[PDB]
RNA sequence: GGGGG
RNA sequence: UAGCCCCC
């Protein structure tokens, strides 16, 4: 560790509160790290005295493996398929040698890459050439789903861990976090390598780079290495930081040792990826004696998912285990494996926690940090195959004499079947017509943003399209010379903007391009691109799935990012008296096939829309004639409306299937059209259809099935007091049934194992598999939670971990700092030990702020200043001789978060500066006579603050475009939007209305008139960089480096004339000895104080903040944040109504609704958070999980604490400022360690007044 | 672009 | 060729 002390010394220091943090060290630590040689860190790694705590046994069969030959084979149609051993899953990556295969590259000798000359064979099509390249390029993917090379992140640990233990600020005490000689996972990293490399000077097992990655030519080389490096790197960061329990580690060890020691690390991981959750978290209290958890009351309507904290519930042996138990299975799988070893120590330890509390929730976080953290990786062929061939096995089909004849392309459920379909039938059928009844429904504006939604920059099976249309005779503009990438949407809908639906149809049963995500303990997934006119004919299917979920069941829109995950519903869910049981339905998408449900959707749909929707086009689609045969007999033509046409195609498309055709690029000459009837996941119609399925069928169940299907008073009187608007919330196949608890305590388990045998029987009638599981836990949108408190899973934040499906290169250099912050940020979220993750990112962040960069000999480097990390989000450690560890995580972003540090020590800062030399005889307002434009220009403060702010991606904008057929291709997107003469003479009104009342006032008028130009930038911004382009993002960083300024943005100067006195620590929100979320407890100080003081949030964030904004939707193009602070702002800057009511007839709406929502918003008191966007002014994504609303409302203090002052008076017209006044103080407050402080504004220099017409110049002068 | 179903 | 839905 000399080695490193010696060449980071200075730097260590300062980022372990020893010593103040400088841009001078920074920068030179950042040298020191680019200059370091891979070879180096692993030299470093050497100089560690391991103690024999953190050695375990290392199977040597890790490094023997067998050709991959034997593990692959041609199938009838010509694929180079897997060929199974351990069973139909043993499809990925196998266990083998791989030497034989590479050819030593020129330079790096050692390495290798796959021998060209097996390449050149496969290309020529001969079998086995083709194996072994099938092989060598997945087994090199398998090695590229990493953000970097693992040798950065480790070295980033020996510069952070250096610094030794940190003295914790609240604690007043040293943690007691085993060093590095007791890591286990670094010790197996450092002697599988050593092993591997033997006696080569180079001691990388494989180099990750740009030109793809090398292998080092070593005998004992796996493909199983990188992955099983992978897993111990994050392990080793993490037992670090999170500071886990080192036991345990080591148990997460051996089953990756396992994984690399048996035929495939992938196939592996992905069977015994349960051992850690099973054997602690689904296994405890099965005795139980005390502790405390969360009280919640579930407010009303509970659609609003907000909850009230009343206090704590103790627990006891009433609440143990009740759920069954899981320890046959869970054994079973362990000797299966041979892993019984490791979960027969888990069930041990697991029965010695017989309290729930801090401690035992810290016992299972710790344990599902353990799991291995890679994206499985198999061939493209192999995900397709496996995933598009299973079918639902509908064990009571509806009858065929259930159908009449046809319309079209339906056929409808008559009213007399027996079948459970009839229940399926109607709900649709109810909310088809409600739906297409609202008269919103029916409005352009409501009609452009559906045909909106799917014109997106991504793909949309474009080439097919084409070729679909081709067929039919009916070619597409190409716009033979535009700057923009042709596979998107947005192109296709250039293309069609000027076609009749008619020629077009065709399309929408045109061939579906393959798309794969790969994900962290499961499978790949296969994903369809769906086409435009696929997209758009979808529609109907949307419209009445979302009709469903917002009107009649319980669910929460959304993907999931944590807080969004609705983390309140869990916590209540969760806390006896009440129990949930974790719903979920495997083979979803594949389960939703005509043969039951898209029939019968289809056909609800298609006949519950029919009155409203008569004699009318939608969405450009028309009104047409169908074939008739309901009736027996009876054969006539029926008049349908568009909407029933787009039923009428789409049921086509749902009924035939889709194709599927798959260009596997790691497969040579594995080239295959796919037929498959499983739903599509590209769909705009995907989540929210499932969604609806799901709570119908639970519905029904509830009310009809289940209670026709026993007699037990019990269950039958549990399931009555069930329903899917109050016990059910869910979200495509995840369910959540909540079962409320009594003063008796909680519901019989036996009835409830009743309960739940039934709703698993009755899926099998349609071809559900449900994935029940009641345990005593609750698990919703990958969220855990026992006993009320949420137990983060770290497992699924890989630290080096990087998704990578195709083989594209990694986006160039400053791309990677995002994702590096992305890390940081999980950590926060996580509830990683503060100070031991922030010094950790600090080091991580340092060693990635370098680039070299080239001109033509160019040869300069590109260095971004300590300063810019903070503007991101990254606390300071120790800065101007201020005490160390004073900032926490929760500092904002941006301006705020600079305001709220800056202002920690304003006093501190500007002693400082006068005491090194940085004096005037003029006296600053902020920082006295302090000469801080000239400190701030030399220690890169200002430099790194701008360059913050600078794109860390090459711009595509300034391509050389031929303005004719840019025209063309403008003019074509904006009549894809105004298709509707009536939309667009809405905005043309808004238009001149807007010379007359806006005009000058703002200058950042949202438009429908701008979409055209949005979309055309986001074409263009998707297609490839130069690497010209890519100088010209490099010389723009390092001119805004070189640059020297004279202050920071209009908006920062302006908070920073506020001062605020921070004063009595508040008092608790919530009880001390409440476990909340695992990891934050008093061993983490800062996150357990915010969270106690402070309070955590328990309402859904999306609730929350859909009551921020007058309108919820817009044209995809526009922002709807955007138009709701150009209403406020000008209403702020003494806008007229009319003005309010121009730029909402711009943005689509009709004069009525305009001028009423127009003069509601004149009159409207708005609330601090959705105020202070007129200043662009957002919560900080990590004070989501807290009660900031309260924070905001109660103890930020506009009035001074002695009373009033001149200063801090607010002016009459301008009240708007105390939501921004509001944001300020919380940042300082959030910002500061420890508990939340009340703080009171203490100042405004110039005044309230003088402040207002500042912040109103900087909002009327937005993009001039 | 980032983090997540 | 590389989809859809959400927090900044
Ligand atoms: N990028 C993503 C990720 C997920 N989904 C949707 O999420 C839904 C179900 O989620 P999973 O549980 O992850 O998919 P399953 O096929 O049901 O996996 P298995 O039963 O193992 O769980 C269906 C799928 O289309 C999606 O459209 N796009
Ligand atoms: N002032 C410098 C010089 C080099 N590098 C880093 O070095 C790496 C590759 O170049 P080297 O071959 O390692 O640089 P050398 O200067 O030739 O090595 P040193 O003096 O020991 O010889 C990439 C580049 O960012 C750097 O960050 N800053
Ligand atoms: N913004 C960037 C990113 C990369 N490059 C050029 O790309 C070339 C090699 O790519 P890298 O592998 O990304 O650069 P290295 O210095 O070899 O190391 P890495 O980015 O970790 O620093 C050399 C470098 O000048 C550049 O000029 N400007
Ligand atoms: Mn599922
Ligand atoms: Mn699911």
């Amino acid at each position: 560790s000399s080695m490193i002390l010696t060449q980071f010394g200075p730097f260590i220091e300062s980022i372990s509160g020893i010593t103040d943090q400088s841009n001078d060290v920074f920068e030179d630590a950042a040298k020191a790290f680019s200059m370091f040689t891979r070879s180096d860190v692993y030299k470093a790694l050497d100089e560690i005295p391991f103690s024999d705590d953190a050695m375990l046994p290392i199977p040597p069969t890790i490094y023997t493996k067998p050709s991959h030959d034997s593990y692959y084979y041609i199938d009838a149609l010509n694929r180079v398929r897997r060929k199974t051993y351990q069973g139909p899953d043993d499809v990925y990556v196998p266990n083998c040698s791989i030497v034989e295969l590479l050819e030593p590259h020129e330079t790096l000798t050692s390495y290798g890459r796959l021998s060209e000359a097996i390449e050149n064979r496969a290309k020529d099509g001969d079998s086995q050439a083709r194996i072994a390249t099938t092989y060598g390029r997945i087994a090199e993917s398998q090695a590229r789903q990493i953000k970097a090379p693992l040798e950065k992140f480790v070295l980033a640990l020996l510069v952070a861990e250096a610094g030794g233990s940190l003295y914790d600020p609240v604690l007043q005490k040293y943690d007691e976090i085993p060093d590095l000689s007791h890591n286990c996972p670094l010790w197996c990293f450092r002697e599988i390598c050593r092993h591997i490399s033997g006696p080569l000077p180079d001691r990388a097992p494989y180099l990750y780079l740009s030109a793809g990655v090398f292998w080092l030519m070593s005998p004992r080389m796996t493909s199983a290495i990188p992955p099983l490096l992978s897993d111990l790197v994050n392990l080793a960061i993490l037992q670090q930081t999170a500071g886990l329990d080192p036991s345990l580690v080591k148990l997460g060890v051996q089953i990756c040792l396992h994984a690399a020691a048996s035929s495939s690390y992938s196939w592996f991981i992905l069977k015994t990826k349960s051992i850690f959750p099973q054997n602690t978290l689904h296994s405890m209290y099965e005795s139980l004696e005390g502790g405390y958890c969360p009280n919640l009351e579930w407010l009303e309507p509970r659609s609003d998912y907000k909850f009230m904290y009343m206090g704590v519930m103790p627990l006891s042996a009433k609440y143990a285990r009740s759920a069954p138990s899981n320890d046959k299975k869970a054994r079973e799988l362990g000797e299966k494996y041979g892993l019984s070893s490791v979960v027969g120590e888990l069930r041990k330890r697991t029965k010695t926690y017989v309290k729930h509390d801090f401690a035992s929730v810290r016992y299972i976080r710790d344990a599902m940090a353990c799991t291995s953290g890679i994206f499985l990786v198999r061939t493209p062929t192999e995900t397709v195959l496996q995933e598009y061939t299973q079918s639902p096995e509908i064990k009571v089909p509806i009858p065929q004499k259930d159908w009449t004849g046809p319309i079209g392309e339906i056929r409808i459920l008559k009213d007399t079947t027996s079948s459970i379909a009839r229940y399926l039938y109607r709900t649709w059928y109810l909310a088809a017509a409600r739906m297409a009844a609202q008269p919103r429904t029916w409005d352009p504006l409501f009609q452009a943003i559906m045909r909106s939604q799917y014109v997106t920059a991504r793909g949309g099976s474009g080439a097919a399209l084409r070729e679909s249309l081709y067929a039919i005779n009916v070619s597409l503009p190409d716009f033979k010379g535009l700057p923009v990438k042709a596979a998107t949407k947005i192109f296709q809908a250039a293309q069609l903007a000027n076609l009749p639906f008619s020629h077009t149809s065709v399309a929408i049963l045109a061939d579906t391009s393959m798309g794969l995500r790969n994900q962290v303990q499961r499978r790949p997934r296969s994903i369809m691109p769906l086409n435009v006119p696929q997209q758009q004919v979808s529609a109907p299917h949307t419209l009445t799935a979302d009709y469903i979920n917002y009107h009649m069941n319980l669910s929460p829109t959304s993907g999931s990012a944590v807080i969004e995950k609705v983390i309140p519903l869990g916590v209540y869910a969760s806390s006896p008296p009440n129990q949930s049981i974790n719903i979920d339905i495997s083979a979803c998408d594949a389960s939703i096939t005509w043969d039951f449900f898209l029939s019968v959707i289809m056909a609800a749909i298609h006949e519950g829309v029919a009155s409203s929707s008569i004699g009318k086009p939608f969405m450009g689609v028309p009104a047409s004639i169908v074939n008739d045969e309901s009736v027996v007999g009876v054969r006539a033509a029926r008049p349908i409306s568009g909407m029933q046409n787009m039923i009428q195609h789409l049921s086509k498309l749902y009924k035939r299937g889709f194709s599927y055709r798959v260009n596997d690029s790691f497969s040579p000459g594995n080239d295959f059209t796919h037929m498959t009837t499983t739903f599509p996941s590209g769909s705009t119609a995907t989540s929210t259809e499932h969604t609806a399925n799901n709570s119908t069928m639970m519905e029904t169940f509830l009310t009809v099935w289940g209670p026709e299907h026993t007699d037990d008073p019990d269950v039958l009187r549990l399931m009555k007091s069930l329903t899917i608007q109050r016990n059910y919330v869910c979200q495509g196949d995840d369910g959540l049934m909540i079962i409320d608890g009594t003063t008796a305590g909680k519901v019989n388990s036996e009835t409830i194992q009743n309960d739940l045998e039934l709703i698993s029987k009755y899926g099998e009638e349609f071809g559900w598999k449900y994935d029940i599981a009641y345990d005593g836990t609750a698990e919703y949108l990958k969220l855990y939670f026992i006993f009320g408190c949420r137990i983060p899973n770290l497992s699924r934040h890989p630290i080096v971990g990087k998704e990578r499906a195709n083989s594209s290169a990694e986006e160039p250099w400053p791309a990677i700092l995002d994702q590096i912050m992305g890390v940081f940020f999980n950590g926060v979220h996580d509830g990683l030990q503060w100070q031991r993750w922030i010094r950790y990112s600090w080091a991580l962040c340092c060693a990635f702020s370098r680039q070299r960069t080239m001109i033509g000999e160019s040869v300069g480097y590109l260095q971004y200043p300590m300063w810019s990390f903070v503007y991101w989000g990254l606390p300071l450690v120790k800065a101007f001789g201020s005490d160390p560890w004073i900032f926490s995580w929760y500092m904002p972003t941006g301006d705020l978060g600079m305001y709220s540090w800056i202002s920690l020590i304003r006093p501190l800062m500007t002693r400082w500066m006068v005491a090194n030399g940085y004096v005037t005889d003029r006296c600053s307002t902020v920082f006295g006579n302090a000469d801080y434009r000239r400190c701030f220009n030399e220690l890169k403060l200002y430099q790194g603050y701008y360059m913050a702010q600078l794109p860390r991606n090459p711009k595509k904008s300034g391509r050389a475009a031929s303005r004719e057929v840019r025209e063309q291709f403008t003019q074509a997107l904006s009549d894809y939007l105004m298709q509707n003469p009536e939309l667009k003479s809405r905005v043309l009104r808004g238009r001149s209305e807007w010379e007359k009342y806006g005009a000058g006032i703002i200058h950042n008028p949202p438009s429908l008139f701008d979409v055209p130009h949005k979309w055309y930038q986001g074409a263009q911004e998707a297609a490839i960089a130069t690497r010209e382009e890519l100088a010209e993002m490099d010389e723009t960083l390092m001119r805004a480096r070189r640059h020297s300024y004279s202050s920071f943005s209009k908006l920062l100067e302006a908070y920073l004339l506020v001062k605020w006195r921070m004063c009595e620590a508040r008092e608790p929100s919530v009880d001390l000895r409440l476990p909340l979320c695992a990891g934050i407890d008093p061993l983490n100080s800062d996150p357990f104080l915010k969270m106690v003081s402070v309070g955590p949030m328990l309402q859904s964030t999306r609730k929350y903040f859909a009551q921020t904004l007058f309108m919820a939707k817009t044209v995809s193009g526009l922002d709807v944040n955007a138009i709701d602070s150009a209403l406020l702002r000008l209403r702020t800057l003494g806008a007229d109504k009319k003005a309010l009511t121009a730029q909402l007839l711009m943005v689509g709406l009709q004069e009525s609704e305009a001028d009423a929502l127009a003069g509601k918003i004149m009159l409207q008191d708005v609330n601090t958070v959705q105020l202070a966007r007129v200043v662009n002014l957002a919560v900080p994504d990590t004070w989501m999980s807290l009660d900031f609303d309260s924070m905001f409302k109660h103890h930020v203090k506009l009035l001074p604490k002695d009373g009033r002052h001149l200063n801090t008076d607010i002016p009459p017209r301008m009240g708007w400022l105390r939501a921004i006044l509001r944001f300020l103080g919380a940042g300082m407050v959030m910002t500061a360690t420890g508990v939340a402080v009340d703080i009171y504004l203490e100042d405004i220099h110039g005044g309230g007044r003088s402040l207002g017409q500042r912040f109103m110049t900087w909002m009327r002068q937005e993009g001039r």
